[PDB]
């Protein structure tokens, strides 16, 4: 008794009385074309539709698309827009539903004001069928739940047609860029563990591991704390030493170039696929501009200034949000610094003494995830708050210029962590002898004994890990799952069952995680390889987990089009574009590459390199300490101290300069600028001429769509 | 008795007899739409075409041009196809003669073969008019020559509409580029001036020209010859430096940033320009692919592939054009090389001793100037060898090919010299002590005292006069014109007339030279301020003299179309990418502002700088020269030596280091690369800043066109 329908709406049943009023009204304008039909339930009943023929007919030549033809070239029909086909019923309800929905916005108060009332809850198409049923007859939902969406079947492709012609073009090319970005992150995931494996294959035979690990010449070290420490031999963190070479050997730069190049080939590639996938449906997704009504406070507006009778307004809005984006940065840089008092000097009142000094890192780390994950909230929020004050034009514009600010917003406050662990760690300490104050206090900020590469590589491959693959993965399979819980706590129709189901929230969650995704994989791959597997990992599980979410935990979307990807391609190059000036740094700044190679090829007086530990750490006299700064205990671990040693290229002590700038400090900042200025140019160089000498057409429709024109205009004559 | 004609042929009069046997064969291809007319001449006889109106509606829709129409909006008529204008004699010579030349082409042997025979000479259409006539009836060129192509009218605008109407779209987009260059160089020159009376008003309250020429200090300096000069005073080089503190203030990087950002907005400002231009003319300039017949060598390689039975063939002539571009930048460095050999040891035998200094610099680059005009000759007449031995395949594809070999041959040749005087003149000489040699022979290449960048100025600064100014109009006005002497030592019907004129060369050479221009007056412009004002000069020479030039000494041209400008866009945005890069370069390579502000900021000890070159001029002991390198006069000219300076950043000799690198040189380096890296990043960001802030679709276009859409589909019903 189910018969064929299409985008119910909601009537609300017992101003009110005013709701109803023009909830009878609005009606008078939509039986225009389609008389209504009504429903039944406990709760609170609805409307209907039920569209007959010629009405899309009637709106079809209006709303020109380029659907199925006759004829065909060489077994692949061709597409023309509407005439003479006359098939009849060969429409299909995906079509059918943006038609109506095109109509229901053709109302004016329109249904848009009317949904921004409450007289109505939602107006959204009916999925047709039941996925996973005893005895269902074979709908395109249910064959794509069994076969796309679940992850038995996650090794073979993704069906790119018919998630389109039943979700529409949105979608389809979300899901079909997701395709293209896993496709293309194979090779490189394989390459990167190929340079993983060269580390490993030289994790040993490398000299200044080596001359690290190799004991009894008892290399002590300065305490690295204000007061609440001690000397200690740099063999003890020998371990996290070996650990961190396998990050940066001179084929990580190799990965780094690599991961460069594949940015740009991707981005070509998925031009490409684009391109394709745009010729395998509507020749054009072009139309019209203003399609949409202008929007309800822009109107408002102008009645506002009809009554009251502008360039300010845009740049007020725009220098507050550079004012929320500067305070979010700086929130950001101060919750790391609050995340540093994780445990606080757990030595001397607590003395619990795991003995671990990984699992604090983890703790700052994990606490920064959860506030920072507060302050997206937050951020998001307000961010669609000001959006909302900004009055834009049109719904495309408010969204573009939405998603910009979310983005900007999201983009600092999930980066300045690993940013500020990158490039603002150690960089502004002073000497062993005088510290920089914080609000004179105390010493700002130290990191890690052997390397401060390796802090910022477990941190950010744990960030990789957990919320990506666990948490984001795991809450967006829950949260909504645990509201539906929650109603439940408090026949069957169609309609009926389409009333649970979760409204639509668009297409900027999965766009705005996947671009942080990729933010990570191609901003930060230099100083830790293997971001593609996880990456790839996280792909893999997202696209079958989207799917199934789209066709089970989804009402059905309202299928609008659009040929382009949206601003996400924009953002994409531009990311692309910060990837190589961010690569360059992190090499030239926080690897052991760039002083390993200057002191391989200046003070070396030998072939290949020794003591390269014995030539950076600069020794400090202790008897030259600050009052107060001494540390607690001259204890005496190994050997004995009359000096600390510590790496930071300045002149011995006995110098008639004490521990001011030595020279060879001047020399690997020169030749860490001169390895950033020829990265970044010769790589930025190879990316655009990698892009030039990629077609954006290929031989397959450049010639196609020109034979397609030559059938078109042999036919049109008679 | 001059009646309406159209694009006459050549006629051959007394194989040959082969000749003027397909000579008449394919005219009965050519009589398939209009029957063709002879003539009548002294020397040698012709052809001729006569029209008829109906043809033209023949291929009018076939050749779909927007014409003009009868409605008008606003004052303004719209324009289409062609349907039921009706007018009957409202085309245009331009417009019939481009059709009549379509016709000509559409001949299969075809058309082009036939000249590349000699069977015909050339096939041209015909000039109405002829201008500066005593009684001549207003036509178009007459009235074009007399309002838009002599220097009296230089200070008015340039009537681009009628240029279009009476030449084609290519030489019409070609002279509003110019224009729009000129009129976009105006407010960079301005600023120019501007900042060079900023130099000259601080050419004394500076402080180091102050300690240079400061007399009594007696400040001698080392050679910097071999064998045959002896030591002397920087404060006779005094004058030279004070000249350069003129180009190298802290307000030329300002001046260099405002450049790069005019190259931006110019750039920004001619697409907006040429999207207005195309409004103003056809709406698009879109014609279907493989409208122009295949080019002869490749049907003929078809035919031999055809008879003989690849990939390998492009990239073996791709291969070989970079084995022809790296000879031909190592003949310019090596030319360069020979220009230093311009009188070699003046002193010893000749002892002439002009006593200037100044005058053999000048020498050199004018032998420089004309071995590399000699160069041009060579490289462009073999590069149009080797794109005809590429076998392109369209004349789009050739042509580009073409245009792009010869522009970077052209753009090597002539700016290795710049190139090499900036960025490899003293940067890889040894220290006083020991001097590389080449070929084991003396030392390479020394540079003039009194800084090294007032030689770069001073060979940049004539080369803009001379060889834009001087020497490329003066040769362009006279070389064409003194070969129609020498065939003028060897009634006048329009062909009679229209014969001894010069055959039309394109519009390769203007582009190219303007574009040599462009790569100038924006990749160079930090050490040479004042370079907009030259681009300037030759440029408002230049709009009027190719004028002069085509409505004068020029055939009239065929009047192709192309919305686009063509491969010279592109070519822009390539020199504007590399002119940031370069830019960088030569403020913080050559000039002496970065160690100015790196002596200001750290080793001052004061408010402001003084002793700047006492702070810079390492000393050297004379008695540690090697054998043979000693002077060959320690002629006592001032004080006495005892020791010679050298401003080469290295500690003093009575250190136990004698000679080395010292300290200050990897400051020094430090602080110029990171100048490079702040200027290169920051500007290129705002380029692209300003590139997404300025919309490429003004206001006044955006609109119009969709209304001017609303007119036609309204009127488009019945
Ligand atoms: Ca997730
Ligand atoms: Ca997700
Ligand atoms: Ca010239
Ligand atoms: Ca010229």
């Amino acid at each position: 008794m189910d018969y064929h329908e299409d985008d119910k709406r909601f009537r609300r049943e017992e101003l009110c009385r005013e709701a109803e009023f023009l909830k009878l009204k609005m009606p008078t304008k939509k039986v225009y074309h389609i008389s209504e039909t009504r429903g039944l339930l406990k709760t609170i009943n609805s409307v209907l539709q039920k569209i007959t023929d010629p009405i899309q007919p009637k709106v079809a030549e209006h709303r020109p698309q380029t659907t199925k033809r006759l004829s065909y070239p060489f077994s692949r029909e061709k597409q023309h827009l509407f005439d003479l086909t006359d098939r009849d019923s060969f429409f299909d309800s995906k079509t059918r539903s943006t038609i109506v929905y095109e109509i229901l916005k053709r109302t004016t108060c329109g249904i848009t004001s009317l949904l921004a009332n409450g007289v109505y809850s939602a107006a959204y198409p009916l999925h047709d069928g039941d996925y996973e049923g005893d005895n269902v007859e074979f709908n395109d939902r249910k064959l794509l739940y069994e076969e796309w969406a679940s992850y038995g079947v996650f090794y073979k492709y993704q069906p790119i047609d018919l998630v389109r012609k039943y979700f529409g073009e949105k979608v389809g090319l979300y899901f079909a860029w997701l395709g293209a970005y896993t496709q293309m992150l194979i090779p490189a995931s394989i390459v990167g563990v190929i340079v993983f494996l060269y580390g490993c294959a030289t994790v040993d035979e490398n000299i200044p591991s080596m001359e690290m690990c190799d004991q009894r010449y008892n290399i002590t070290m300065c305490p690295l704390c204000d007061k609440t420490c001690s000397y200690w031999k740099m063999s003890s963190a020998c371990a996290t030493a070996r650990a961190s070479h396998l990050f940066d050997n001179p084929a990580t730069v190799f990965f780094s170039v690599f991961m460069a190049l594949w940015a740009a080939t991707f981005m070509e590639h998925w031009k490409r696929k684009q391109m394709r996938l745009n010729y395998r449906w509507d020749l054009t997704g072009f139309e019209e501009e203003e399609e949409a009504v202008k929007d309800h406070p822009r109107a408002e507006y102008e009645a506002r200034v009809l009554e009251k009778s502008p360039a300010y307004f845009t740049n007020l809005v725009s220098i507050i949000f550079m004012i929320a984006v500067t305070f979010a940065i700086v929130l950001g840089v101060i919750i790391y610094r609050i995340s540093t008092a994780a445990a606080l000097a757990m030595n001397s009142s607590p003395s619990v003494r795991s003995n671990i000094r990984v699992t604090v890192t983890a703790t700052a780390v994990i606490i920064n995830l959860v506030v920072i994950a507060l302050l997206d909230e937050v951020y998001g929020c307000i961010a669609r708050w000001l959006t909302k004050i900004e009055v834009p034009k049109t719904e495309k514009s408010f969204e573009e210029r939405l998603t910009f600010k979310a983005f900007l917003l999201k983009f600092v406050n999930s980066y300045t962590p690993i940013f500020y662990v990158a490039f603002f760690k150690g960089r502004f300490v002073g000497r062993p002898g005088d510290y920089v104050y914080i609000f004179r206090s105390f010493r700002m900020e130290e990191c890690a004994p052997g390397g401060c590469l390796m802090e910022l590589c477990i941190q950010l491959s744990i960030i990789m890990l957990g919320k990506q693959l666990i948490q984001n993965n795991l809450f967006e399979i829950g949260i909504p799952k645990m509201k539906k819980f929650i109603r439940y706590l408090k026949r069957k129709q169609r309609y009926e069952v389409d009333f649970n189901l979760e409204p639509f929230a668009g297409l900027t969650p999965e766009y705005m995680e996947m671009i942080i995704q990729f933010g990570f994989v191609t901003l930060f791959v230099a100083s830790f390889p293997l971001a593609p597997l996880f990456a790839l990992l996280n792909n893999i599980i997202e696209i079958r987990l989207d799917a199934k979410k789209f066709v089970t935990e989804l009402r059905r979307p309202v299928a609008i089009r659009a040929k382009d990807i949206g601003i996400w391609y924009n953002i994409l190059r531009g990311v692309g574009k910060l990837a190589v000036i961010i690569n360059a740094f992190v090499i030239s700044f926080t690897s052991d590459f760039i002083p390993r190679l200057v002191y391989l090829y200046m003070y070396s007086q030998n072939g290949t390199m020794h003591g390269f530990v014995n030539h950076t750490l600069s020794s400090f006299n202790v008897s030259d300490f600050q009052n107060g700064t001494a540390p607690n205990d001259p204890l005496d671990l190994g050997y004995e101290v009359q000096i600390c040693r510590y790496k930071d290229y300045r002149e011995p002590p006995w110098s008639e300069h004490k521990y001011d700038i030595s020279k060879d400090f001047w020399a690997v900042l020169a030749a860490r600028l001169a390895f950033v200025i020829v990265f970044q140019n010769l790589v930025m160089f190879m990316s655009d001429f990698v892009d030039w000498v990629i077609p954006d057409i290929p031989k397959d429709i450049s010639q196609q769509i020109h034979k397609e024109k030559v059938l078109m205009v042999e036919l049109f004559m008679r």
